[PDB]
């Protein structure tokens, strides 16, 4: 079984992996096939399936928070080549997206991947998240706000809180281990106008790896001293 092959886009094998994984999730993904084909297209020129397939289902995990119903803005901070952004738009279309990242190559190739799999309502943004968070098209704009493999938790939430508005909520995408990112952390959020939020343990589809997705939650405005200027969140971090 599985046999068939594809010169550019899943075989039959990653496509099955990538249903099977979906289900796993609580997901049907038949109908987002050739959509996530073409992005592990774009991928390969730009095991090696088998990888790609789980940074769509790690992306995809996101959906076991309930928190993307209707058209809510988010940004995907620190997108790299579009993830967990583009799964979660792809799955979530009503969502309005802005992808950002600081690496040209990397928005450019998410803007490609916008056009080439017909997206509307995604737009990538070449930016740093100190500086767009101070200006006012983004400052305190979005509903959601996501990021993976970005910074620790102290630093990422000086870089995350600034986007969102009150009532709204991000999730820090992590992995097996956060109770040293997580204990000196609630006091830093309250400067930022933040509280921690659950943190959901989980296990990565295919693999059974374990994961943790860490809410923030926005519960006043930030101070206007944060985030601080490029790079000082991360050489002198809040916790
Ligand atoms: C390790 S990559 C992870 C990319 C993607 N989120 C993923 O998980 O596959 C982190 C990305 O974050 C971007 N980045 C880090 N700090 C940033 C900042 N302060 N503002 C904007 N982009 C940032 C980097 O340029 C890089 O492409
Ligand atoms: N230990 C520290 N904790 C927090 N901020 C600092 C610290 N040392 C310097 N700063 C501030 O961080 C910014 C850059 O400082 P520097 O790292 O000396 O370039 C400046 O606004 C300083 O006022």
């Amino acid at each position: 079984m599985f046999h068939g092959k594809h010169p550019g886009g899943l075989s039959e094998r990653g496509r099955a992996l990538l249903l099977e994984g979906g289900k796993a999730l609580g997901l049907d993904l038949k109908p987002h096939l050739e959509a996530f084909s073409r992005l592990y297209a774009l991928l390969q020129e730009a095991g090696e399936e088998e990888v790609v397939v789980k940074h769509f289902l790690d992306s995809l995990t996101l959906l076991r928070l309930p928190l993307w119903q209707g058209p809510l803005r988010v940004l995907d901070l620190g997108t790299g080549a579009g993830f967990p952004g583009l799964p979660l738009k792809i799955v979530r279309p009503e969502l309005e997206l802005v992808l950002v990242d600081a690496t040209r190559k990397k928005v450019a190739f998410v803007e490609r991947a916008i056009e080439v799999l017909g997206l509307k309502g995604a737009r990538a943004l070449w930016g740093r998240a100190e500086v767009l968070a101070r200006e006012a098209g983004h400052r305190e704009a979005y509903a959601r706000a996501v990021a993976r493999a970005v910074a620790p938790l102290c630093v990422l939430s000086e870089l995350l809180l600034p986007f969102l508005e009150v009532g709204g909520a991000a999730v820090a995408m992590k992995g097996p281990r956060v109770e040293e990112e997580l204990a000196p952390l609630p006091p830093a959020l309250e400067r930022l106008g933040g509280r921690l939020g659950e943190v959901l343990a989980l296990q990565l589809p295919l693999s059974g790896e374990a994961r943790h997705l860490v809410v923030l939650e926005k519960t006043a405005p930030t101070p206007p001293a944060y985030p601080r200027r490029p790079g000082v969140p991360e050489r002198h971090p809040l916790c």
